[PDB]
């Protein structure tokens, strides 16, 4: 077997983009818990570790073709300070990565390779899962009040560690 | 063994101020818990517990080396009866304390007496975890507003014992 | 509820004595430890623990009439170098505090004030018990002979931590 | 608190060799088990592991200070063919890191900052044990012969997921 | 990985010392336990135990900078018939350790060498704590009165 | 009961001699254990222990005829860097120790002391086993091959503690 080289191409893109995303999550994770919002914290801990799973699944499958693995790039890291901007940089990220996976499954299945064409469509699922909870959660803050909001997630608890 | 005499002094003033903590601690817990306040009576009572601890190994050293512990000072108590006011405290206290701890490690290990110093170190660590806890909980009876802050800690129980 | 001044400035004087009375007891506890004789380690150290469950019984109810816990004063401590001078240290110290005890009951239940003159009590009746043992002891120490008294309580420990 | 920039400096710089190191050991990882070796890529996943969670405790660290975490800076990744090439470059990325570690601890601890220099010794400790065992390995490699290496490995699994 | 000349003569000369110090307490074991003073002798075979651990430690160490660890020499052993003399010649080596130790720490850790520092750091404690204990031993011998003393220590079985 | 001199002399010299061996054998283990090969670690390890038992019993029977143990001479210690050349020093040690306890077992029972006889007879079994087991390790060595026999006694831990 030998996958032709656009499937490896658009998989190597896909690769990336989860690597960008798994940093971004952990390090938003311990911004939010070091300033005593505790429960933002454990949810979001949980995010950044499905999508390390997803990282690992994309490059076994980019190994078993006869690839060659891309762990030296990054696209743009963006952070916040606020609560707002948080969720609006991940709605942001989530957005762009699925309108790529559509384009790839078309193509992908256009050429007879099934496997890649089913792993991009578990993909794309989950991301789309994950825009949706997002979107909810930046409507209640718009409509409760940013002080109210906070004021249901924190704890008496360790800040450090 | 015959610990010099600066050692010993260092010491001594040491132990006085994690006496005078332990007194402030344990004075606030019962303020607290009196007015319905709850959750920060038991947070309080818990630091008071480890000040104390603290003590004890600080005078099991200072009589291995053949001194006199001071069971007989204490500095200056302060006293608020608002929040702000006692978290301020506190914060005044455990800075005043750090600075002591640096500069008597710093003569200490210049004179060959290690063991001291691995005392201080400790010491130095969790006084430093200690201020940062004060600080965050600080902003956020900043941020969020005194009354919409206290409303989280309350809960229906006997006051009084 | 408002207790008179006078009621306030009984049960103040009783706190500051026991804080000294605790203060006392755990220094000799660590010195008697250290040098050896562990099994009167042990007792003075549980008395220790009981005077400061006085001192908070104390505190508490001193709170509840609208007073002031005084946590900032401390009477004399006293530190002997063999047994014989602990000893009657600490019967010192029990005969001041039983004169204080009475004549404080007296005054207070004549004034319609009941549950503190129950609290002075109990009080009473513990601190009497102490004094007794102390007693017993010393004519003991006096029968025996130092030396021949002393090893019964040596174990093989020797710690100082 | 505010920790100096130099100090921050020097945690940064660490924090991005740890991340580095990570991604380079995963790699590897995968690499080694797609072709049959297995326990190696048991040992492997286990290294990389453990330089994850020193990356965590750096970060925190560099937090508690009032620093700005770089996560977005990269070193440049190796990757081999061979089991010696996979070896040699690890042991390369160790020693560059060892150095780092010395210096920076000397010129902290010439500052009155403690603590980050008691974070800085446990992480020399353990990079040196790994630096070591790689040394090993390496040894023998070159004893045995390879292939005769190579066959005490390998299991009956073959798998790639 | 190559440590210095001067780091691998420390610690071989430490090695020699804890060696010397377990065959002494062994010995000192076995002369108090064959008396009748049996609650002497647990302590002292759990003292030997100790500083054995505390060779193999220093072995390693030693090993793991490529030197030559030196199982061969041994420095003057000691023995005494009664007990003071047990315990006065215990104190007098763990004084003569803690003296070499301070010394080596310094040196050092005034060459960017740091986990043998904290090695030494910990071999330090340990023995501060061990030279205590005798010393108080050695007071109490001093006021009850030896037979007074020994007499309550003795087991039949 | 005071045991003659002749036999203290012989009990001694053992002493010193097991001694000797447990220092040997300790050194070993550890050089051993830190290039890779582990079973002979283990092995080895549990033979120094071994030897430690009997430098106990050794003293404990000196003492109780009224001796002076002797805890401050040694013999010479022995070192290698290969296998074959560790083998070979224990080998030659077992040897001299064999030799000397025949002797001494003659000599004591020719005077009426048994229990010290029964102690040597003991471990002259002991150390004639343990001479056995090396040189069948050795044999093997000759015949396989180095490298192929080594192949064989490695693992995925290769620890140095500290
Ligand atoms: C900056 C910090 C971290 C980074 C950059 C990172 C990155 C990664 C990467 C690249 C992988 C392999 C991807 C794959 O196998 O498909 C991975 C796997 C994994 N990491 Fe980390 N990680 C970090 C922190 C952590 C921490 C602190 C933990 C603590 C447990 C952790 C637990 C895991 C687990 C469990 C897996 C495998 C998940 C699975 O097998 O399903 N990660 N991570
Ligand atoms: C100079 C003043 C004091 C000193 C030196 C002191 C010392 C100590 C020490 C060393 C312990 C050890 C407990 C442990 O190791 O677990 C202890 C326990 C305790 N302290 Fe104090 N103390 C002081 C005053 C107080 C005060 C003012 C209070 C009450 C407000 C208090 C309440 C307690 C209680 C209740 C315990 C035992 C807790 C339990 O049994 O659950 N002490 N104290
Ligand atoms: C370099 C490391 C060690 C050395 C030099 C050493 C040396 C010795 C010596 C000299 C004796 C008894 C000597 C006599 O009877 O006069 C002995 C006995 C003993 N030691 Fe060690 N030892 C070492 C390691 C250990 C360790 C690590 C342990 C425990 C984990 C240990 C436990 C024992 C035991 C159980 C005995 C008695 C053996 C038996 O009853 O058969 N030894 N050792
Ligand atoms: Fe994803
Ligand atoms: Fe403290
Ligand atoms: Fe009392
Ligand atoms: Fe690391
Ligand atoms: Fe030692
Ligand atoms: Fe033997």
């Amino acid at each position: 077997m030998q996958g032709d080289p656009e499937v490896i191409e658009f998989l190597n893109e896909q690769l990336t983009a989860e690597l960008t995303a798994i940093n971004q999550y952990f390090l938003h994770a311990k911004l939010q818990d070091h300033k005593g919002w505790t429960k933002l914290a454990k949810y979001t801990r949980a995010e950044s570790f499905d999508e390390m799973r997803h990282a690992e699944v994309l490059t076994d499958r980019i190994l078993l073709l006869d690839g060659l693995p891309n762990y030296q790039r990054l696209f743009h890291v963006r952070v916040g300070q606020s609560v707002t901007e948080m969720f609006q940089a991940d709605r942001e990220v989530e957005l762009e990565a699925i309108d790529r996976l559509r384009r790839g499954i078309e193509v992908m299945r256009a050429k007879h390779d099934i496997t890649s064409a089913n792993v991009f469509e578990a993909i794309l699922a989950d991301e789309e899962h994950h825009i949706d909870y997002l979107e909810t959660q930046l409507d209640l803050i718009e409509k409760l009040g940013e002080s109210l909001y906070l004021s249901t997630v924190i704890e008496q608890t360790q800040p450090d560690p």
